[PDB]
């Protein structure tokens, strides 16, 4: 059992133990993995290539900037990835790829200004979290194949209710009002929780006619 960490069985626990890098020595049978609430600063290439069994991946709460290319591709079986409160704000076009059976994906309280290509692909979701980043929008159709989604959280970001191209987060927000969460210390159902930048009026009750398909 790597250093600073405990184990049981495929239980690998190391949150909270002020870790500065992934520890060496991680059991390879491992399937539930926790490394949150540490200060890593990057992942090595290839840190989790030897874990092809796990299914659960937690990585909130450190100093992430960026992910390295294909650091996910091993983990075939996961079905749970956490990367909330880190300072992330480019990812890798392919970083979600291989992760075809991913339910819960936590990227809250990064620094996001774009939805993360492939997240569109990842039909097995049923809770997505990305709120408290800076996205003014979402592209359209990207929730399209989620049709699993039962959670999702969208607030604290500065939506921009004057460009025409937030129609789709207004539609689809208002569609789906009982899957739109806040949180208070837990989910809660809120579908007004998402609100617009600077005027702090709810996403869904934004009007076809306020908005300008030229003030984008
Ligand atoms: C750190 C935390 O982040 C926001 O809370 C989000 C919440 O985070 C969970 C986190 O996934 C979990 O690994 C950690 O151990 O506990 C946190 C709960 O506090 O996860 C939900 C979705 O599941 C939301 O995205 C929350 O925003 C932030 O709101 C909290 O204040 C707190 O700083």
């Amino acid at each position: 059992c790597p250093s600073q960490c405990s184990c049981s069985g495929t239980t690998v626990d190391c949150r909270s133990k002020r870790h500065a890098s992934v520890p060496a020595g991680i059991p390879t049978n491992a399937q539930i993995l926790y490394l949150h609430d540490n200060q890593i600063t990057k992942l090595e290439p290839g840190v989790f290539d030897s874990l092809i069994n796990l299914k659960e991946l937690y990585l909130g709460s450190n100093q992430l900037g960026a992910l390295p290319v294909g650091v996910f591709d091993s983990l075939t079986q996961l079905t749970v990835l956490d990367l909330g409160t880190n300072q992330l704000t480019v990812l890798p076009s392919a970083v979600f790829d291989r992760l075809v059976h991913l339910k819960e994906l936590f990227m809250c309280c990064n620094k996001l200004t774009e939805l993360p290509r492939g997240i569109e692909r990842l039909t097995h979701l049923t809770h997505l979290a990305l709120d408290q980043n800076q996205l003014k929008s979402i592209p359209h159709g990207a929730f399209d194949r989620l049709s699993s989604l039962t959670h999702a959280y969208l607030f604290g970001n500065p939506w921009d209710c004057e460009c025409r191209d937030i129609m789709y987060l207004r539609n689809w927000v208002a569609d789906h009002t009982s899957i739109a969460m806040r949180w208070d210390g837990k989910a809660v159902n809120d579908p007004d929780s998402a609100k617009c930048a600077g005027t702090n009026t709810p996403v869904r009750a934004v009007t076809e006619a306020s908005t300008s398909p030229s003030k984008c």
